[PDB]
């Protein structure tokens, strides 16, 4: 057991192991807060997320467990991984705080893009990594749902990790997510990738919607009204009518772009989630020829997500989370 020290951080007492130094707040919200730090034991910069009131309610408790489980499962160099999880608590009884430790890459995608056009080679490398990450995430039957530049952590070498920093926001969201559609394809994340990629290429947000409906109209304007195939999957006449108050050959936005990039964007930014390219297919797309290695695009061990369908008591989510904390083995 490490010795803990306390400090005040993001308006609470953070009790962390001494190996973790130079804790500096980088994000805060209702679900918790995150500090950049330096792990003097591994010599790595790390982000320490302290969960906020993790066992306050069933929802907090199951969220806490969800994230812990997910992070413990992710073992891919393009996906945020759990370097450490700790609690100051010495027993289940006193267990009330969970801290999660991940690599801190240093910047998110916005920081390195800073509203600039990136080179095609650079976009290749970045999107390749995202797709590699996503292939892994998706292979575990997990859908990110909120892929966006701020959830993409990159170091100086532009090595990239996908994470979920939730504690502009709407611009990378797959249209069906915004429409509370509920039967999500993993290609919700592909939509996001297309939005990210487009932005990396052009330096401009693909769909800078002012609000929900504006976002939707911007998407319809670019990719066009639903085709007959897609229309058949929308039950509501009235909704189809409403949509009709609104393709557009991917040329104009992506002028001067590598035609391969455009071809891929076209396969990503398809309204019909059933028809969007998958992460695995995208990885094999010629656009990534420089980086694609079919034998180095790992898939995840199958991920036990049964808990997602469970309505359990706080005590059980807490005890389940506690088990995961105790049984945690660093990389
Ligand atoms: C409820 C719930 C359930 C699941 C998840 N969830 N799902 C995933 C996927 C596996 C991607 C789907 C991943 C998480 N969770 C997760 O990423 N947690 C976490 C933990 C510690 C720190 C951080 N934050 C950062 C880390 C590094 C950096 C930055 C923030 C910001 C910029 C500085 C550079 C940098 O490098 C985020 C989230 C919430
Ligand atoms: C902008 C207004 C039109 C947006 C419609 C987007 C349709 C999304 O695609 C749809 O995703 C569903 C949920 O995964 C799938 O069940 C459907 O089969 C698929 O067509
Ligand atoms: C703003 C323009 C958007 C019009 C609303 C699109 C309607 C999508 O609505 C979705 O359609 C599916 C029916 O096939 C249902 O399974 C979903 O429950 C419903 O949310």
């Amino acid at each position: 057991r490490p010795t803990f020290y306390r400090q005040e951080l993001n308006k609470t007492i953070w009790e962390v192991p001494e190996r973790y130094q130079n804790l500096s707040p980088v994000g805060s919200g209702a679900y918790g807060s995150v500090c950049a730090a330096f792990d003097t034991k591994t010599g790595l910069r790390v982000a320490v997320k302290k969960l906020s009131r993790p066992f306050q309610s069933i929802i907090h408790a199951k969220r806490t467990y969800r994230e812990l489980r997910l992070l413990k499962h992710m073992k891919h160099e393009n996906v945020i991984g759990l370097l450490d999880v700790f609690t100051p608590a010495r027993s289940l009884e006193e267990f009330n705080d969970v801290y999660l430790v991940t690599h801190l890459m240093g910047a998110d995608l916005n920081n390195i893009v800073k509203c600039q056009k990136l080179t095609d080679d650079h976009v290749q490398f970045l999107i390749y990594q995202i797709l590699r990450g996503l292939k892994y995430i998706h292979s575990a039957d997990i859908i990110h749902r909120d892929l966006k530049p701020s959830n993409l952590a990159v170091n100086e070498d532009c090595e990239l990790k996908i994470l979920d920093f939730g504690l502009a926001t709407r611009w990378y969201r797959a249209p069906e997510i915004m429409l509370n559609w509920m039967h999500y394809n993993q290609t919700v994340d592909i939509w996001s990738v297309g939005c990210i990629m487009a932005e990396l290429l052009t330096g401009r947000t693909l769909f800078p919607g002012t609000d929900h409906i504006d976002q939707l109209k911007l998407i319809l304007r670019l990719v066009g009204t639903p085709g007959a195939e897609l229309l058949k999957k929308i039950s509501s006449e009235s909704a189809r009518n409403y949509i009709q108050s609104l393709k557009m050959n991917f040329a104009n936005v992506f002028i001067g772009a590598n035609p391969l990039a455009v071809d891929l964007l076209e396969k990503m930014l398809v309204l019909d989630s059933d028809k969007r390219i998958t992460a695995a297919q995208a990885l094999a797309h010629a656009y990534f020829a420089q980086y694609h290695d079919p034998d180095d695009e790992p898939v995840a061990d199958p991920y036990d997500q049964s808990f997602e369908s469970r309505d359990l008591l706080i005590d059980e989510w807490k005890s389940l989370t506690y088990d995961e904390v105790i049984s945690f083995v660093p990389p």
